């Protein structure tokens, strides 16, 4: 997250770290047994780390649980990034408490201008590279469909939204991929793509989760 602030410890209790020897992506706990993330984050082996604040220090509240199933959206396109969504089934259920909690799926799509919270352990520098120990947060609005589609001509599908700021300086980055955008208590976005991060007129693009509630629930029920 560029231009964010350090979240209060465990204040984002649905945020997970996906680990393959090191943190590589975020995700969101949406059921005791299931995490949702981005398909461009796929790896064949993943350890899910729940209840993290400092991903470099074992502070007590962590639950480390291996992925048992990793299911990318059948219509994921790695060129256009359409349907950039993936489900991970935990090998055992997360134990839900104040520091490890599910986030609701959308009840509807979000209005333009809705305030959201974006979080992750991705790159914090707008030049170079700095990968934080502590979870970072960013408040950002759902952008107008003038602002989003004008920023990426011909590239915003019906399954994408932009969330952020056209002036630059505030965005999600590499390593935030797969993490949450939560607006009014609902998971509306998954960190997906853009053009670098925090550049002028290149707001972050996010998978539009309000299109996927059927796919998510059908996958959960069948696995
Ligand atoms: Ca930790
Ligand atoms: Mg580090």
């Amino acid at each position: 997250i560029v231009g964010g602030y350090t979240c209060a410890a465990n204040s984002i209790p649905y945020q997970v770290s996906l680990n393959s020897g090191s943190h590589f992506c975020g995700g969101s706990l949406i059921n005791s047994q299931w995490v949702v993330s981005a398909a461009h984050c796929y790896k064949s082996r993943i350890q899910v780390r729940l209840g993290e604040h400092n991903i470099d220090v074992l502070e007590g509240n962590e639950q480390f649980i291996n992925a048992a199933k990793i299911i990318t959206h059948p219509n994921f396109n790695g060129n256009t990034l359409d349907n950039d969504i993936m489900l991970i089934k935990l090998s055992s259920p997360a134990t839900l408490n104040s520091r490890v909690a599910t986030v609701s799926l959308p009840r509807s799509c979000a209005a333009a201008g809705t305030e959201c919270l974006i979080s992750g352990w991705g790159n914090t520098k707008s030049s170079g590279s700095s990968y934080p120990s502590l979870l970072q947060c960013l408040k950002a609005p759902v952008l107008s469909d003038s602002s989003c589609k004008s920023s990426y001509p011909g590239q915003i599908t019906g399954n994408m939204i932009c969330v952020g700021f056209l002036e630059g300086g505030k965005d999600s980055c590499q390593g935030d991929s797969g993490g949450p955008v939560v607006c009014n208590g609902q998971l509306q976005g998954i960190v997906s793509w853009g053009y670098g991060c925090a550049q002028k007129n290149k707001p972050g693009v996010y998978t539009k989760v309000c299109n996927y509630v059927n796919w998510i629930q059908q996958t959960i029920a069948a696995n």
